[PDB]
């Protein structure tokens, strides 16, 4: 099961899908 909870900005590992989206939404300055 290829990990899909990875951020395309810093490869950050998210515990879920929602939190992950929130991370990327601001991961960009
Ligand atoms: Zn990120």
């Amino acid at each position: 099961s290829p990990p899909d909870f990875c951020c395309p900005k810093c490869q950050y590992q998210a515990p879920d899908m929602d939190t992950l989206q929130i991370h990327v939404m601001e991961c960009i300055e």
